């Protein structure tokens, strides 16, 4: 890398790995729409097995990202509208609450507090229907965010119902293999088991375990050199040459509501650059109930926005985060789940001194 890219790298992450006791870690950044590639540390501390360029992080919530994105490219293709009804897709959801419940409010955790986990206790597919046909909103749809894994999973299986497609089927066919992301998996094939890094929770190797919409929620696994590529991607969709997905990452990164200094996109999320950083380190800290705004008609993809999204497992913990309009941006892959604002913050750190 040019020294400036490699300086700020290393004073900054180091430290971090050093605090955080992060037993692996790789990090991509975007500079002027080149990537250059840092790796630390231990993939599987057991076997001596270092962090590479191939190895294999759990995205965990960054893979809403995806969902947004092949959601996104559902909509472009014509397939599924964001202002359709739940039950135009799912018929067999006639309880009464759901009237009014649109796919936007499913991508954008607007329903009415559809709750963070799907439980653990939901193993067949009509424990599902149950769990969402008995779900009683605190609130009315459109009035109030909160993050949801059953909100944004329910809109990725949904979305791509039109299709005919398995959500890991389309997102292969749709996204990953458009991208060129060769090394991203929603399951692991045993061919890449060997990449494959553990995750440490209290000291213990662990990888995430099968739950209901896991997929379209926090499934995906990938290495840094594929995150990149999806960084560059997200970063210049205009260059993209499959009509749908350039115009499906274009509407992951609209902003359909407004909490704070914070734009809700599909999966992605957005603040006006430049940003204060407290905004975004303070504001990145894991129930927060908010009030939205609605931005009617949502804003199409702002090129000076802060682009982000925090995304843990119960051993891992990622950030992604650009800015299309100085094609800058950065992917941090960790093999540890250790504070959002940390992220963030060494996050801010190295953007902000390349900008
Ligand atoms: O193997 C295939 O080509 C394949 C897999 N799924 C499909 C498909 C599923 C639903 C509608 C259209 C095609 N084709
Ligand atoms: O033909 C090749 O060289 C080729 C295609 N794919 C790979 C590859 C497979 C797994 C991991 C990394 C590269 N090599």
């Amino acid at each position: 890398a040019p020294q400036q890219i490699n300086d700020i790298v290393h004073r900054t992450i180091t430290p971090l790995i050093e605090q955080q006791k992060i037993p692996g870690m790789a990090v991509a950044v975007i500079y002027q729409g080149k990537p250059y590639y840092f790796t630390w540390g231990y993939a599987d501390i057991a076997k001596k097995q270092p962090v590479t360029q191939q190895t294999l992080f759990e995205l965990g919530s960054v893979s809403k990202t995806f969902t947004g994105v092949l959601g996104g490219d559902a909509i472009a293709r014509g397939e599924i509208k964001l202002s359709d009804p739940t039950t135009k897709y799912w018929p067999e959801l006639t309880a009464k609450q759901w009237n009014g419940i649109t796919l936007l409010h499913l991508a954008t955790y607007t329903a009415g507090g559809l709750p963070l986990q799907v439980p653990d206790e939901v193993k067949s597919s009509s424990d599902l229907l149950r769990f969402y046909q008995n779900w009683q909103p605190a609130w009315a749809p459109g009035t109030q965010r909160l993050y949801a894994n059953s909100s944004i999973g329910l809109f990725g299986a949904l979305a791509v119902k039109p299709s005919g497609l398995s959500f890991e089927q389309a997102m292969q066919t749709r996204v990953f293999q458009p991208l060129k992301l060769n090394h991203t998996w929603i399951n692991v094939p045993p061919a890449e088991e060997k990449n494959y890094a553990w995750g440490y929770r209290e000291g213990k190797a662990v990888h995430v375990s099968p739950g209901a919409l896991d997929a379209e929620a926090y499934g995906v696994k990938s290495t840094i050199e594929d995150m990149a590529r999806w960084v560059q991607s997200n970063l210049k969709p205009l260059d993209i040459n499959e009509k749908t997905l350039q115009q499906g990452i274009q509407l992951a990164q609209s902003r359909y509501w407004q909490t704070g200094d914070m734009y809700q996109g599909l999966g992605w999320e957005m603040l006006d650059w430049p940003v204060n950083p407290d905004s975004i380190i303070n504001g990145s800290d894991n129930l927060a109930a908010r009030p939205v705004k609605a931005i009617t008609p949502p804003t199409p993809a702002v090129r000076a926005s802060w682009v982000h999204k925090t995304g843990a497992t119960g051993g891992f913990g990622s950030y992604v985060a650009f800015i299309p309009e100085k094609e800058l941006g950065i992917v941090m892959l960790a093999n540890k789940n250790y504070p959002n604002p940390a992220r963030v913050d060494a996050a801010w750190q190295i953007l902000n001194a390349l900008q």
